[PDB]
């Protein structure tokens, strides 16, 4: 493979200081604008907004609008602006680096999977959650469908398996995917009614269609608060951070368009602005950049070695969600 960070040292190890653990929500189809804390009328984060040592970032871009796109170059270390699609995975990407310095990494995906990021390690670290074979928590609802919070059930167990090693683990969501928003949460999380229901959603009010997307934030920020909430049984053991960021936004009707993958070039802006929210312990030491940061995909790769007291050459001068 062509490499990016040969020169990467991890200038601390776990075998001298604190093991950290860290878990990567790998958001999906989530806008910025949707979330309560950029300034939404509606309430769609209500845990995290319990949770002291959550920040959120106001002034997040993605680097595309489609999961094939943003998820490779979320781990690259191009950035957006050098990214190519068509080479990534022939690249060395952080995950690589992580691992080749000892970091245990692990990819749960109930998304589709990592976009070719994991190719190049073990089969064994990609565990596929989109059906009932591994995912525990698939009969909850109407449609049968797999629950992102079915990803945390026997992470104590890897905890176990990789016990004093650093460990990153990848948790890649189905989030806020449609055109069925309504299929994407529990009824317990369907706070905002009438919602749009059924496969015509020209047939739906644009209100029903909103009421939907915003159920189904709900049930993400139940998501990412179970997974903090699972970090802080650790961290005592560990040095526990959470991440998360979304891949891309999504279009709900702004001048005729929906869904997301539209082009960069015609691209509206809420395909591109997207939450990212970062968690710590006090005891970690990890302290946030400033929430109004203007900050991008392109933040992810150096935070992720941060958060490992890894240092790379090729990433020296570029602006992460931590200090
Ligand atoms: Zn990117
Ligand atoms: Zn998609
Ligand atoms: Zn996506």
């Amino acid at each position: 493979t062509i490499y990016h960070a040969k020169d990467a040292v991890q200038a601390t190890k776990p075998d001298m200081r604190k093991p950290r653990l860290v878990v990567f929500v790998v958001g999906e189809t989530a806008r910025a604008d949707h979330v309560s804390f950029n300034g939404y009328e509606r309430d769609t984060f209500p845990q995290l907004a319990k949770i002291d040592g959550v920040t959120n970032f106001s002034n997040v871009t993605s680097c595309g609008t489609s999961t094939a796109y943003s998820v490779p170059c979320m781990f690259s270390y191009l950035g957006a602006d050098e990214y190519d699609v068509d080479t990534a995975k022939y690249q060395e990407n952080v995950l690589d680096t992580l691992d080749r310095l000892g970091v245990s990494i692990l990819w749960r995906d109930n998304n589709s999977d990592s976009k070719g990021v994991m190719d190049k390690l073990p089969k064994a670290q990609f565990a596929d959650y989109k059906s009932a074979t591994n995912n525990a928590i698939c009969n909850t609802n109407p449609y049968n469908e797999c629950r992102d919070v079915g990803m945390l059930v026997g992470l104590d167990d890897f905890v176990a398996a990789n016990n004093g090693k650093d460990m990153l683990i990848m948790l890649h969501q189905m989030g806020n995917h449609g055109p069925a928003y309504f299929k994407r949460y529990d009824e317990k999380f369907a706070k905002f009614t009438p919602v749009c229901e059924g496969n015509e959603l020209a047939k739906c009010e644009h209100q029903s269609l909103i009421n939907a997307y915003d159920n189904a934030l709900l049930a993400t920020d139940d998501f990412i608060a179970q997974s903090i909430q699972w970090l802080q049984t650790h961290s005592n053991a560990y040095d526990v951070s959470m991440l998360y960021v979304s891949d891309h936004g999504e279009s709900l009707g702004e001048n005729g368009v929906y869904l997301h993958g539209m082009p960069n070039a015609f691209a509206p802006k809420e395909q591109r602005s997207v939450p990212a929210f970062f968690w710590t312990d006090k005891q970690t030491g990890i302290t946030p950049m400033a929430t109004d940061t203007v900050l991008t995909h392109d933040a992810i790769t150096p935070t992720l070695l941060k958060l490992f007291d890894v240092t790379a050459d090729k990433v020296k001068d570029r602006t992460a969600f931590i200090r």
